[PDB]
């Protein structure tokens, strides 16, 4: 696309309610029919995902063959952690790479975002190895310790407005007011070249994949590793997974044009996302297989599944895409192929295991 600097959004409204959702059960595939983009802009992000930094922050992570899903899909169902970064999800990459790409200057202005998550995190600690203050954003109603974990990272924190938005909309206007780079949570080519990194180390780490599985929010990740996979082993099926309550992307490809949901279910707070990116939607129209839909108790009992695995607690976005893959397999009776899915993150509050037990119990 080309970059959306000042106007207000005014993408087109839709009340989010049961009525609009496509009818499939979980791990159904909406199919997407892929334009295919443009090859020299491919080869561009091939080559900037290539050369990109990431490794100053990030480590390639495990790619895992998951035993007792393994064993119950009679697939070979392999999950990526990303979880296992420092920063505990995937946002560190695109962060970087999109910083490290500033000007020393603009550097030593200062960058700034609004988030207390996953990709003020990033954002952090990108700024604590670039040598430069990241100012994060956030509502002044924030949990202390969340505050504590960005600060610890070396984030000049700072307060404002009593929800995302209006520390959002706070953080926007002070970017522009102080001339301080805004860094984008997903919707910027250096971002999505940041995460397409994965889409390598994946590729590196196994050949002859049926599909890989992506969660999707703003669309940053799966925009990544889409446009490296594609091009590299453009037999591999890329499929985005999101919760019903949150279908934004889904919604989008259906209508052929980015569509605004009046709200979104929240129960997976990092995919929670109302407006996906103008970058990664274009990006998903052209590249990407299609959709699958997951519901709070299967993502849930994807949390479970990953425990019973090795101990180990992703958050409920970190989960989706685990879901959505395990359901597809069921759905589709896939049998004896490789899988992969992206655990994205694990920054949960311990307490939400309270609901995530009650879903999972379900079964």
């Amino acid at each position: 696309m080309s970059p959306i600097v000042s106007v207000p959004d005014i993408t087109a409204p839709v009340e989010n309610v049961p009525a609009i959702l496509p009818k499939v059960v979980p791990g159904e595939l909406i199919v997407n029919k892929p334009t295919g983009g443009d090859s020299d802009e491919l080869f561009q992000y091939l080559v900037d995902i290539l050369a990109s930094p990431v490794y100053d922050v990030a480590i390639e992570s495990p790619l895992e063959l998951a035993e007792k899903l393994s064993d119950r899909l009679g697939v070979n169902f392999y999950i990526k952690r990303e979880d296992k970064q420092r920063v505990f999800s995937f946002k560190l990459r695109g962060a970087y790479n999109m910083m490290s790409n500033l000007s020393r200057e603009e550097l030593d202005k200062g960058v700034i975002t609004a988030s207390a998550g996953n990709h003020a995190q990033g954002v952090a600690l990108a700024g604590q190895r670039l040598n430069c203050v990241a100012k994060i954003v956030m509502p002044t109603t924030t949990p202390q310790i969340k505050i504590d974990a960005v600060r610890a990272l070396g984030g000049d924190v700072v307060l404002y407005g009593k929800t995302f938005d209006e520390a959002q909309t706070h953080a926007l206007e002070l970017s522009e007011k102080d001339g301080l780079k805004y860094i984008p949570p997903f919707d910027d080519p250096g971002v999505i070249k940041g995460q397409g990194t994965i889409g390598t180390e994946i590729n590196r780490q196994l050949k002859d994949i049926h599909a890989v599985f992506i969660p999707v929010g703003g669309g940053g990740l799966i925009a990544g590793v889409a446009t490296f996979f594609k091009q590299i082993a453009p037999n591999t099926k890329i499929i985005g997974v999101e919760p019903y309550g949150a279908a934004s992307m889904t919604l989008s490809l259906h209508e052929g044009h980015r569509v605004k949901l009046s709200n979104v279910d929240t129960f997976a707070d990092g995919v929670a996302v109302a407006l996906v990116g103008e970058y990664t939607f274009a990006k998903c129209q052209e590249l990407i297989d299609g959709m699958v839909l997951v519901a709070n108790d299967g993502i849930s009992a994807a949390i479970k599944d990953v425990y019973d695995e090795g101990r180990n607690i992703l958050e409920t976005s970190g989960a989706v895409a685990i879901a959505g893959a395990a359901a597809y397999c069921e759905f589709y009776k896939i049998k004896n192929e490789n899988i992969v899915a992206i655990a994205s993150g694990a920054n949960m509050d311990f307490s939400k295991l309270h609901k995530v037990t009650e879903l999972a119990g379900l079964g």
